């Protein structure tokens, strides 16, 4: 009956139950039109998928199964993606409402198409990505990664010291994260650091490092990050809300990485 109640406690779910919703893929879901979902839904239906069993990228609505060549098993129950209408005031205001999807593995007659390895050392695609995102990395035998904004770089330690350019590569997608959101940029962090500050950032940062990680084939590091699921879920509890907030941010931050990393002259 209320949205973001209702996809909040989805959300404290999840992190309670064992794994918080954004860390299940460990597929990306698309719509009828090959559009990815973005943000929240992205979240929402990665639980969603991981708690079906569904194998399927692809979310219909009833219109779109039916008027496309198929038909909605009976008894199949979909679930809340989120959008905007409009309401007039002097087609004039956005509004958030719900609405709901089937994945395709609850639909008979659709169409034909619906249904890596780095060892230790540098991979250069990778290394064109991030540099191509205009990150000042910084490479020194300091064993920390980190983002400083007040410098604004990344430091990265050696990658022989990781004994997996898979674990390297992913800290750096985490790093790479925290970079955006520099005052420069998507303008994010706090104006006073506290253990509440630190706790908002590295749940963006976190929801932002599986998005990114999806796309280049990384694989998320969440040892780092075992502190902060209590703050996550207290913050998650008095505010109804926050998590719609960190989706976009999130969103926002992967967006960034990728849209500068194809920036072809
Ligand atoms: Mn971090």
């Amino acid at each position: 009956f209320d949205l973001y109640q209702h996809v909040t406690d989805r959300i404290i779910a999840s992190i309670e139950a064992g794994t918080p919703a954004w860390r299940k893929p460990w597929q990306m879901p698309l719509r009828s039109n090959g559009e990815a979902y973005r943000g929240i839904n992205v979240v929402m239906l990665w639980l969603t998928a991981a708690e079906k069993g569904y194998r399927s990228a692809y979310w219909f609505t009833y219109r779109q199964a039916k008027e496309l060549g198929g038909q909605v098993r009976k008894g199949e129950k979909g679930s809340t993606v989120v959008k905007f209408g409009t309401i007039e005031r002097e087609k004039k205001i956005p509004y958030l409402k719900g609405y709901t999807v089937f994945n395709a593995d609850q639909i008979d007659g659709l169409p034909e198409q619906y249904h890596r390895d780095l060892g230790t050392a540098a991979d250069p695609e990778l290394d064109a990505f991030f540099a191509a995102t205009g990150a000042d990395i910084r490479t020194s035998s300091e064993p920390r990664a980190y983002y400083n904004p007040t410098g604004d770089y990344i430091h990265m330690p050696p990658i022989a010291t990781f004994h997996s350019a898979a674990g390297y590569y992913a800290t750096l997608a985490h790093e790479a994260t925290h970079w955006t959101g520099h005052k420069s940029r998507l303008d994010r962090f706090s104006r006073f650091s506290d253990r509440k500050s630190y706790a908002f950032e590295e749940l963006i940062a976190e929801i932002g490092n599986c998005m990114l990680c999806a796309s280049l084939g990384l694989i998320p590091d969440f040892d780092q990050s075992a502190a902060y699921v209590q703050s996550w879920l207290r913050a998650l509890k008095d505010d109804k809300r926050l998590i719609f907030k960190a989706a976009t941010e999130a969103q926002k931050a992967a967006d960034l990485l990728q849209e500068n990393a194809a920036n072809f002259q």
